[PDB]
């Protein structure tokens, strides 16, 4: 159970894997939203994503010019049928800040994040 | 170049074998015969369109508990893609990173090209 306790968040913020380190944190300087998703050729490609604070990191460290595919961090999954506690486990035990979520007609539901998972499980 | 193509590591998709996730446990363990930790593959509606696989095991201890008669995907566990043109020692490190075993290879459109295994992975770079 996921979707039946905690709703899923919806896919805002995509950004394409070719576009530049540079590009990136220029067009999206003071951004409210903390979750950008990386899509490959079609917005709907969702393939990873990004953390603005290692992308300035790796700029000043001259690393600018590099595409966001090739820095992010890999899309995983989790479904929409798996216990939270079990799915806390897993991301925290991974470190892996967010996932989509997808149900059993593989229909991508929205995302979820650890920190919105500890805030949940945290409030029982 | 660097080294091989995940794409070469990978069974290929028309030769992967996949099951209705909608077929009971009950028709699955009678219909299809494997061993015991085979992990088969599950599709939606689509062939092609595969969305996670299940441990025959837990198919059976679903089944020897008088839970036979759900569907496969009630213990349907999710699979991950990496991309195909991803550097195999890339791939090696995401999988490990993240504990995969099994993980299926996509083109840059998402499009399915196969099942990469870490222990073939692991095979070839050690």
């Amino acid at each position: 159970p996921v979707t039946q306790v905690m709703t899923p968040r919806p896919v805002v913020f995509r950004v394409d894997a070719t576009m530049t380190i540079n590009e990136f944190l220029d067009k999206h300087k003071d951004t409210p939203f903390s979750r950008p998703l990386v899509y490959s050729e079609q917005k709907d490609n969702i393939i990873g994503f990004v953390h603005r604070l290692e992308l300035f990191k790796m700029q000043q460290s001259g690393s600018g010019q590099k595409q966001l595919g090739a820095v992010m961090r890999p899309i995983q999954v989790v479904l929409n049928n798996t216990a939270l506690p079990k799915v806390f486990d897993q991301m925290m035990t991974h470190r892996l800040q967010l996932a989509l979520v997808v149900d059993e007609y593989g229909t991508v539901l929205g995302l979820v994040t650890l920190e919105d998972i500890f805030e949940h499980l945290v409030g029982e």
